[PDB]
């Protein structure tokens, strides 16, 4: 039950640090882009559309940093390892967090006040990647994660002791192990263990968050 106090702690850090309130996202599912707004976005140059998207992604990252800061043990890690973990994991967490912005019923995603499909992002240069991002959100949305589960899962996406560059490896390993124990305890308690087998495989998140995203300093 130190474990259950950890579960509650991680869930509160997550709830305090969302960019978007879940209930606002659900409210807005009826609010969908017209054929003309989609065309208005398809018409934008590659540059301006990346500028747009890289801005949103940088704000989304700041919310993940604030998640890390409010997370138990994280802030007692040495500064080098805080930076290593966030550099390695922050994009991944944003990707995982976007499934709450995704509506599996019509395959739309929340974007700049309204919901739209993947053809919204045509001006970007990368239909393969967009498709892959959508397919992944579609799969992650199928778990119907509780708020607890997604808080713990994203905690673990972040506190990963296999990140090249950590000095105090062991101290991150204990933090990871305690988060793992919290997660498996909570899943066992609610008979949700089965979802473990449906989580993304080792290296799936990495492969989404490398293709095309990095060196965005240019926007
Ligand atoms: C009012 N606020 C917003 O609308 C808002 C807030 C937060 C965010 Cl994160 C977004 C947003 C940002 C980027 C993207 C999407 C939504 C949906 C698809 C394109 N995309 C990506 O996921 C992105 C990625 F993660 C990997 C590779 C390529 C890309 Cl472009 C929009």
């Amino acid at each position: 039950t130190e474990i259950e106090h950890l579960v509650q702690s991680v869930c509160k850090s997550y709830r305090e640090t969302c960019q978007l309130r879940l209930e606002d996202l659900l409210r807005q599912r009826s609010n969908i882009f017209s054929r003309e707004e989609v065309t208005g976005y398809q018409r934008k140059s590659m540059w301006e559309m990346w500028e747009r998207c890289a801005h949103h992604l940088t704000e989304a990252i700041q919310y993940v940093v604030e998640f890390a800061k409010r997370l138990s043990g994280f802030m007692e890690l040495c500064q080098n390892d805080q930076i290593v973990l966030l550099k390695a994991g922050a994009m991944e967490v944003v990707l995982v967090r976007m499934c709450r912005a995704y509506n599996a019923d019509n395959r739309t995603v929340f974007f700049e006040g309204k919901y739209g499909g993947m053809e919204l992002f045509r001006a970007l240069g990368c239909s393969e990647l967009i498709s892959s991002i959508f397919d992944f959100s579609h799969s992650l949305s199928a778990l119907h994660f509780s708020e607890d589960e997604i808080a713990l899962y994203t905690a673990l996406v972040l506190i990963n002791a296999h990140r090249p560059g950590l000095q105090e490896k062991r101290k991150v390993e204990q933090l990871q192990y305690n988060l793992e124990l919290a997660f498996h305890h909570h899943l066992c308690k609610t008979h949700r263990q089965s979802i473990l087998a449906k989580l993304p495989p080792k290296g799936k998140l990495r492969s989404l968050c490398s293709q095309h995203v990095e060196r965005l300093q240019i926007f």
